[PDB]
């Protein structure tokens, strides 16, 4: 009953919360139900994966983070619309219908991947650097190793195709929109304008032209982009729908160059204003799940490039 | 057990996200704050529970019912909370702290008395006297919490240029008049139906925001006139239904403290009105 009470009491304590808009002082002064979603969404896996050093998730850790993502989800088995079928029957929204399920099935393949950490991991910390031992990894930890990095390679590429996809059917706030250039060769700059309406181009031939050396340069040139990709879409018309469309695609090739580069200022405007509670919840568990798979990548990266360095020094 | 606390686990679950959505089942936020949603869940789980009500002992299925979804639905003031000097502390937030308790005390009084379902006549007595007590306990709650509770600028903007206009020229004349009793005030007026009554209020009420909002001493006066009339009509309709201006402090409400204070008070008061009036038709059928 102890244990059984402190159960509920732990459910009851995550929908207060929630219904509260994080507003502990009970007068919401809070945010929306879908913020309020999209954030604790963010804030359990923060909890649960914390930083991520490769290590072992034990299973009451697994149960925790299934359990907790299983209680934020639920709103969506009730969002719901009403389809012909001669009847009218209600189904799930169609943004979530099948979206939720390839979600959590991602989801599941991730902590499969990350369930393989419990074994002889040879590898250790002393970014912390990792070390292999002096001979490099043993064979059957190498192919492991691979095998998981392969998983979570493909984790990573469909969860943000599906948080991409989500974020382009949420709607651009009028706070973002007065804060935007009078022009796209403002937002752009006069050099970057010149090259992207250049007659002839090519969007590897534009970004090699340019500084991308920190992921602060890197994300300053996609808010720009991002910027006069709205500029142009309220604004010759068969001009004007090229840029836009060259602009989406270096913002296409920033995705696969940088995954883990931060969220967007139209991101965050987006995810600030959303009221929609379905959209919250599949952008923030896309974002999270995407999230966390590209720095379990890049962590296996890291180990089987030291193990590189060990057959050779061996 | 097991499966018995898993059921409970996930029909709590369902109540709580469905309440996530603001009653926007479209997914959109269309919707209601939390602090609605709530307020109207309340409501809506009484009417569920009780409907109409003979007097008669609550169904055990529907006793358990009540109890559970009570208890979610009030968790929620649990977390209500502010730092107060003992060392500081953190507690529950002030209008909680007593109130909750008080309210859940008179709830269970109330399926008591129903539980309790020609010394027949002393009984029923004895009943009207603690469904009485329940009445006006709820109802000191309720009146409490919405005087707390912010008056929305949608009503403010609905209001009559000045206290005549909202009174009309007879009320006005008899409220501002030199002596004054509130008894006999009302015993001149028509009070002989409920719209009757509930317009008396509403201008009132107006009367009362319209010049708390703008001689003094004269205004003062008679905004302390107008709240005896109003205190007078509690007590003298106590069915009466809630006034627009009560309707619109609860529409406009984000706070889900007083929501869940306000919408629990009134379901007690209007359940132990219904019990005590229908402990009366016997009483005068016996008569």
């Amino acid at each position: 009953s102890e244990r059984q009470q402190a159960d509920m009491e732990m459910m009851k304590d995550r929908f207060a919360k929630l219904l509260l808009g994080e507003d502990m002082s009970g007068g919401g002064k809070g945010v929306s139900s879908a913020l309020a979603l999209s954030n604790a969404i963010t804030n359990l896996a923060a909890s649960i994966f914390g930083e991520q050093k490769l290590q072992p998730m034990p299973q009451d850790r697994q149960a925790r983070w299934k359990k907790e993502i299983d209680w934020l989800l639920s709103v969506t088995d009730h969002i719901v619309e009403f389809v012909p079928s001669e009847i009218m029957v209600t189904r799930q929204r169609g943004d979530l219908l099948m979206n939720i399920p390839a979600l959590r099935k991602l989801d599941a393949m991730l902590i499969d991947t990350l369930d393989n950490f419990r074994g002889h991991n040879e590898f250790w910390y002393v970014l912390p650097p990792v070390k292999v031992p002096p001979g490099g990894l043993s064979e059957p930890s190498r192919r492991m190793l691979y095998f998981q990095k392969d998983s979570v390679t493909q984790v990573q590429k469909a969860a943000m195709a599906i948080n991409a996809q989500v974020l382009s059917e949420m709607e651009i706030p009028e706070s973002y929109i007065d804060s935007l250039p009078k022009n796209g060769r403002a937002s752009l700059g006069d050099s970057i304008y010149k090259s992207i309406t250049e007659e002839w181009f090519d969007p590897e031939q534009f970004l090699a032209m340019l500084d991308m050396s920190t992921e602060h340069k890197v994300l300053d040139l996609k808010n720009r982009i991002e910027a006069s990709v709205v500029i142009w879409k309220r604004k010759s018309l068969e001009k004007r729908e090229l840029f836009e469309e060259r602009a989406e695609t270096i913002l296409v090739l920033l995705k696969q160059k940088f995954p883990g580069l931060p969220q967007s200022s139209l991101d965050i405007s987006k995810i600030q204003f959303n009221k929609d509670v379905g959209q919250a919840v599949l952008e923030s568990y896309s974002r999270i799940l995407e999230s966390l798979a590209y720095t379990v990548m890049s962590r296996i990266e890291d180990v089987l490039y030291t193990d590189t360095l060990a057959l050779k020094q061996t």
